[PDB]
């Protein structure tokens, strides 16, 4: 049950990821010491409503309380926005954002560096990013999706940190996560060629420690076993004819949109 987008399904795509990509880009300025959590929800859910006329995809989904996840420091996803969590010089954090535009949804994240930076906070950032570049230069037509996953894991690793296993990319369009599962290792298990058409996210959480997590018991948040530091960054893109389109791509993106094989 992989669904191909159509040209007019596609067109959608592009608009929803568009939306997405600017709340990140507008959040920005807002991202310093002494502001919660909290209230980078509350800015980032008034602006999806408010201006750009969407939707969350966040809120209400499985329960979900809030309309994005905010992850900090050694939080690998779904930190939940709270009033009471304030952000500190050197913190690290990841806001992952999924609006709904005419029913089609857009997915991406980023991380973003609160004050002066640490070494090393700067440095899983930077490798983070690196990895799901590397992975879209990977897509096209033809190719297995393990080879992508196979790719971050050696690159991670032989940088020193590792990836996160419990977690992965996912198609995505008219529902928020279809198939398939975007495996950010390398797995025997996987065994799917892509296909121009196919939309889906790369979304690769790296951690400076261990690989090992946990569920909190908030049923929601996951942190790191060893409470080394995660970072995750996340594009949506779509498959074409000799390469792939960036949906989510922002202005501080230093990969081209349009990614062109020859
Ligand atoms: C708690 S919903 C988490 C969704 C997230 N935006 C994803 O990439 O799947
Ligand atoms: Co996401
Ligand atoms: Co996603
Ligand atoms: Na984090």
């Amino acid at each position: 049950a992989i669904s191909i987008k159509t040209p007019e399904d596609i067109e959608k795509m592009r608009v929803a990821g568009r939306l997405a990509a600017e709340v990140l880009e507008m959040i920005e300025p807002y991202v310093k010491p002494g502001v919660s959590t909290g209230e980078l929800d509350r800015i980032c859910n008034d602006y999806i409503v408010n201006e750009q006329h969407a939707v969350s995809a966040c809120l209400g989904y499985h329960g979900y309380p809030k309309s994005v996840c905010i992850s900090i420091n050694e939080v690998v996803c779904h930190g939940i926005p709270d009033d009471a969590k304030l952000l500190k010089d050197g913190d690290i954090v990841n806001i992952d954002v999924t609006v709904i535009k005419d029913g089609f949804h857009g997915d991406t994240s980023k991380m973003f560096i609160v004050g002066k930076p640490t070494i090393m906070g700067e440095r899983l950032c930077r490798i983070t990013q690196e990895s799901l570049y590397l992975a879209l230069r990977m897509v096209k037509p033809g190719i297995n999706l393990r080879e992508i996953g196979a790719a971050i894991q050696k690159f991670v690793e032989a940088e020193g940190f590792s990836v996160v296993r419990e977690y992965c990319g996912h198609g995505i369009g008219q529902g928020f996560h279809e198939e398939p599962q975007v495996l950010h290792y390398d797995s025997r298990e996987t065994n799917v060629v892509l296909k121009p058409g196919m939309t889906f996210t790369i979304e690769p959480m790296v951690n400076a420690g261990k690989k090992e997590i946990r569920t909190m018991k908030d049923g929601w948040t996951v942190k790191t076993k060893d409470r080394s530091l995660s970072a995750q960054y996340e594009h949506t893109i779509v498959v074409t004819d000799n390469g792939c389109e960036i949906l989510t791509l922002r202005k501080d993106d230093t990969i081209p949109a349009i990614i062109s094989h020859d």
